[PDB]
């Protein structure tokens, strides 16, 4: 049967175990996607053992960047936001890709966001690059951000963006935060609420809580706004449509997400 | 929503969908596949069209050999065959691999076939080349015949292995095959009956008409047999969970191809 998993450290509170339950129950398929605790110094010894016992799994923090080297082959995307979040096993050969990239796009889509910019995007971590190669390429004009200068300036020519300072997300009219700040903290944003624009949407990588401080002051201010649980159901369901070639209804992914949230 | 499909021409008769229409129905799984007439010139072109909007594809006559230029990522052992029969398809990218390799070794051994060698695989073309790799990584002494001598001899020290007449036969103890001679043609075999050893076993690639001449001589020397069936539906299986990560019945896959014969 079908053998999954996700492996990271930690890996405890993914809700990927129970969005594949539900994939693999609702498309009829036998199989399992269970959490591998893995710190980066098993990575090695990880991957040898999904070469011969695993279809494929995700990975997350911090497996994503140390990953690329241990594999067959890389995707161009892949190598280039230099992330691998969903790796396939076929003849025992091993091959990465980033679901998150077109996972972003696909639920921005399905939930009614416009690609219309332009879009800033606030943090240059490894969130923040996935989420500025998609902008890109999606065909909007793209910002960012970063707490630090530094990285935002060198992100931006990487890719070939534009450093703005926090003020400019009044110009924006998308807002991606792809920074930490919210998590956990309901009282804490990346952005002060004079700085949010007119128009536009607002969207959030954070999904704990689901209505961040973020994403609740850019309601108020009259902008579209979606929770990170709908990236995370699609870059699922991506993964595992790559896994096997059939899609799991994304909206009932984020939904076994949601219960597994308990809000 | 698995779209699949056998890309090569002719394949009009090709007794692939069959098969594949018994997978996805044995495993519960909704899709199709088809046959799609290709010519040499038309593959380029038909790559893209599959990036789009297919899972996966075999590749046949006349397509193996070039797929390989066309495509993201090729096997380390369909690059030493030298030919893609299996593609699959992910994020627009395309992977090549060989499933008929793999396949031949399942078909001998689900089909009580004894791994005994000298083996010897007569004809040097694309489905030799595919035996003789499977042949000599299951470790037997692999001999190889062609009807243009060139052919075997560059084989046989490509691939470390011995280029000999067609007199060799009668020592050889597994002998295959892989030309196409007989295809279609009863009065026609690669070996002249007196050549067969009279112990071992012999498999033919050719499977229409099923049994060839060169089986029934085979047959009739007391050699134990083996059609070309099993290898068709262990590399159509294996290519299979190749695209999907199941394994559907190959004897149910072999049983689908009987019938659409
Ligand atoms: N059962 C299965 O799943 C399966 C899988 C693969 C292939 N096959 C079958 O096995 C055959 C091999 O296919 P292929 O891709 O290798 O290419 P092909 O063009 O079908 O066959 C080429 C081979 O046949 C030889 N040949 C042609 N005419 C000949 C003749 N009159 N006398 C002696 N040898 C002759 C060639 O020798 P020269 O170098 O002298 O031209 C060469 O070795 C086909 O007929 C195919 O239908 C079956
Ligand atoms: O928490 C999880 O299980 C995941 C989180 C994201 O990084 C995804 O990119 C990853 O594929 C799975
Ligand atoms: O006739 C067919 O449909 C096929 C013939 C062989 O070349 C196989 O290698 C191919 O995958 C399918």
């Amino acid at each position: 049967m079908l053998r999954f998993a996700v492996l990271g450290h930690p890996v405890a509170h993914s809700l990927s175990p129970a969005m594949h339950a539900f994939a693999l129950e609702s498309l009829g398929l036998e199989g399992s996607y269970e959490a591998w605790d893995t710190p980066l110094e098993a990575l090695p010894g990880r991957l040898k053992e999904v070469r011969r016992a695993f279809r494929g799994v995700n990975l997350t923090l911090p497996l994503k960047e140390a990953a690329l080297a241990h594999l067959d082959w890389v995707s161009p995307e892949a190598q280039r936001i230099g992330a691998v979040n969903t790796v396939l096993q076929v003849e025992g050969r091993l091959f990465g890709f980033n679901t998150d990239a077109p996972g972003f796009l696909e639920a921005l889509k399905a939930g009614g966001i416009p690609l219309k910019g332009p879009a800033l995007v606030l943090g240059a971590g490894g969130a923040g690059r996935a989420v500025a190669f998609a902008l890109r390429e999606a065909g909007l004009e793209v910002w960012v951000w970063n707490r630090t200068p530094q990285r935002a300036l060198a992100l931006a020519e990487e890719f070939g963006l534009r450093a703005v300072p926090l003020e400019k997300a009044r110009e924006a009219r998308l807002l991606v935060n792809a920074t930490r700040v919210g998590l956990e903290d309901p009282s804490a944003s990346p952005l002060p609420a004079e700085l949010f624009p007119e128009e536009g949407a607002a969207v959030d990588l954070v999904y704990r809580p689901l209505w961040t401080r973020f994403l609740r002051e850019a309601k108020a201010k009259g902008l579209k706004v979606q929770t990170g649980l709908p990236m995370l159901a699609w870059q699922g369901a991506l993964a595992f449509r790559l896994w096997t070639g059939l899609l799991p209804d994304p909206s009932g992914m984020e939904e076994a997400a949601r219960r597994a949230l308990g809000v």
